[PDB]
């Protein structure tokens, strides 16, 4: 379809930069999913690549995740709440933020996944916090152990876009 | 005009010691927030929005997904590429901006973004936070900037 059609092409021309694992040309998605055409396309898109899935919250590790996640909340549908999963930050906080997780059905997204440790890291946090987890969803992925990784969990892993996808 | 009615008392159900990040990544109450800044800043000129990290970000992604014309979002990083960039999104050099935050005492936190944005090369249009514990109008003002807010001080009874 040219919503993924669309999104791909975006993607290309908003997050490809050039220059110096050593890479030389990385992604650097914040690009992509803080702009406002191709931030409404990853929330239609990820909600539909997750439908099977009974998720009542989306997020996940803070930065990268939370605009995956609010694009998530912000489209069509169900209601879906997002959290964040702070980066183990310790007046007033919180390590999971955003409306409460305790005993709910979990989805956990990313934006670039490469190793897989960062969704994990999520992962064990919401676990921790009493929150099942549903499974791990992406915008790219970056062709390592992501799944194999992930899998060892208990958990699928899904991903909008591959390198191929993005020519890269 | 009423949906700002709703918000207090979805503000006050959710979040109210506020925690704005209850409401802020709660599906109805942050959509009322996107929908409430754009109309509560509609006379100013700005391509993207955004702020201090994680409180800002939140809102300005409410401001992006409500209704309207083309606003990107940004995010100001709090602490030092690794592998990234000190404002995260589509570039904010040379862009007319709105700093925005969820919940604002000193003025402290959105100042810290307005720092990081004049050094990138940005416009900064003016500051608009959620919730108002009183002094921060007049420090954003001493940075020649307009201050406004949706809820304050007796919209939670608090």
């Amino acid at each position: 379809m040219s919503k993924k059609a669309e999104l791909a092409e975006l993607v290309k021309e908003l997050a490809v930069v050039h220059g110096k694992k050593e890479a030389d040309y990385y992604v650097d998605l914040r690009r992509a999913t803080l702009h406002a055409r191709a931030s409404r396309l990853i929330g239609e898109l990820l909600r539909e690549l997750t439908a099977d899935w009974d998720y009542v919250a989306v997020g996940g590790l803070t930065l990268g995740a939370d605009p995956v996640a609010t694009s998530v909340m912000h489209a069509d549908g169900r209601e879906i709440h997002a959290f964040v999963v702070r980066k183990e930050a310790k007046g007033m906080q919180r390590r999971i933020e955003g409306p409460d997780v305790v005993g709910k059905k979990v989805l956990v997204v990313e934006d670039t996944t490469t190793t897989g440790n960062s969704p994990l890291t999520a992962v064990k946090a919401l676990r921790e916090a009493g929150a099942e987890v549903v499974g791990v969803a992406t915008v790219v992925d970056r062709a390592t152990g992501a799944a194999d990784v992930i899998a060892a969990e208990g958990l699928e892993y899904r991903y909008i876009l591959g390198l191929e996808d993005l020519g890269l």
